[PDB]
């Protein structure tokens, strides 16, 4: 599992956001296991959660995820 | 599992929002397992979740993702 | 499971959003399992939820997945 | 499963969305399993949910998704 | 399973939406299993879901998605 990344070298990249929530519940990246044997996992990157969600210009550098996700039995 | 990426080197990459929500419940990334023996979940790159989601420009530069996700028995 | 991305080098690029919701749940990205045995999930690249969802320019640099997703028995 | 994506190198690229629910429910992404032996899922690229759904430009620069999805037994 | 895409290199590309919904349920993509022994199933590309959903031009840039899904008894 191996991941590289290489980075060689008016309004640019502006976000005005306004937000109003009377009411809230935002969860994020959950896992929950109730009477589970093996549960594995892999939350990779990224991610951006909520009632009002803005992600800009995530990767303008290069950017890897590599992910080896599971059992051997 | 290997991922490379590789990055060589008016208005541009402006983004407005508003948002008016009076209740929000927002799940993101979620796993659940209720009585489950094997499970095995991998989330990779660039997950937005809202109620109101914005992504912008998510990759100008090179991303790359690799998942190899599962059991060998 | 390979993957490679490279990138080699008036509006542009504008987003306005307004958004007014009353109510609202969003899921993101889910894997749910009750009794089941063997479950095995990837999700790559962007995924943008939302009760209002905006995806712009998602990839403009070279964006590689690559996913091998399964078990062997 | 190998993805390479390779790149080399008035109003363009924008919009204007306004949306007003009342009630929103969105699942994004969802695997869900009840009561199952084996289950294999894999989503890739790009997934836009939403009671509004914009997607603009999502591949200008070149994109790659490579899937092997499945079991030997 | 491999995708390789290359790129090499007034109002253009831009998309008003108004939508107004008093009650959205949106899925996106989903599997569900009950009572299922085998179910293996690859979305690839641009899926789109909304109560409203646009997409304008989704691939300018070279896109390739391969898959392989299935299996092997």
């Amino acid at each position: 599992v191996v991941a590289a990344a290489e980075k060689t070298k008016t309004k640019e990249g502006v976000l005005y956001v306004g937000s109003k929530t009377k009411e809230g519940v935002v969860h994020g990246v959950a896992t929950v296991a109730e009477k589970t044997k093996e549960q594995v996992t892999n939350v990779g990157g990224a991610v951006v959660t909520g009632v009002t969600a803005v992600a800009q210009k995530t990767v303008e550098g290069a950017g890897s995820i590599a992910a080896a996700t599971g059992f051997v039995k």
